């Protein structure tokens, strides 16, 4: 085992990897995009998931897990306030992912969706998912829709090793 990390582009909800973390909303609602998604493929990960934001909760679906991870939306938060949630809810996934003991997870860009304030978050969500993801030793699988996102994710990756 060399811990590694890959980016796909296609629908989370087909993942090949041990547990999922979901783009979640504090609520535990079925929420957009990919938390519907989550929704519709998982939905008894749903029970009292609802936490808040900067924060993760995960529930078995089976055995399965799903990490709910609760990054900011930025229409709501100031820059600064809401880069430093987006962080904290990256460490939090780190946190969970070690305890669960997985050897993989699928992992999609935390606050870049509908939570993004309507900017172009690759870059800062990308980032913070590292700083949080590195000192782990899962093998981490990104989860991303964009053609173009998923070839500045790849280069991002390539670049590094
Ligand atoms: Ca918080
Ligand atoms: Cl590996
Ligand atoms: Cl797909
Ligand atoms: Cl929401
Ligand atoms: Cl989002
Ligand atoms: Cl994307």
């Amino acid at each position: 085992h060399a811990p590694s990390y890959r980016v796909k582009r296609m629908d989370i909800a087909k993942n090949d990897e041990e547990c999922v973390v979901n783009a979640a909303n504090p609520r535990g609602l079925p929420g957009h995009g990919v938390c519907k998604a989550v929704y519709k493929k998982w939905p008894e990960s749903f029970k009292n998931s609802a936490t808040p934001v900067g924060t993760a909760k995960t529930v078995m679906c089976g055995t399965y897990p799903v990490i709910h991870a609760v990054g900011p939306n930025f229409s709501n938060y100031s820059e600064s306030e809401g880069d430093r949630e987006l962080a904290a809810a990256y460490r939090e996934v780190a946190k969970e992912v070690t305890r669960l003991g997985v050897n993989s997870v699928a992992i999609p860009l935390l606050s870049t969706g509908v939570y993004s304030g309507g900017k172009d978050r690759l870059t800062q969500s990308l980032n913070h998912l590292f700083t949080a993801m590195d000192s782990t030793d899962a093998d981490v699988v990104i989860y991303c829709r964009d053609k173009e996102w998923e070839k500045k994710i790849s280069e991002a990756i390539q670049m590094r090793t």
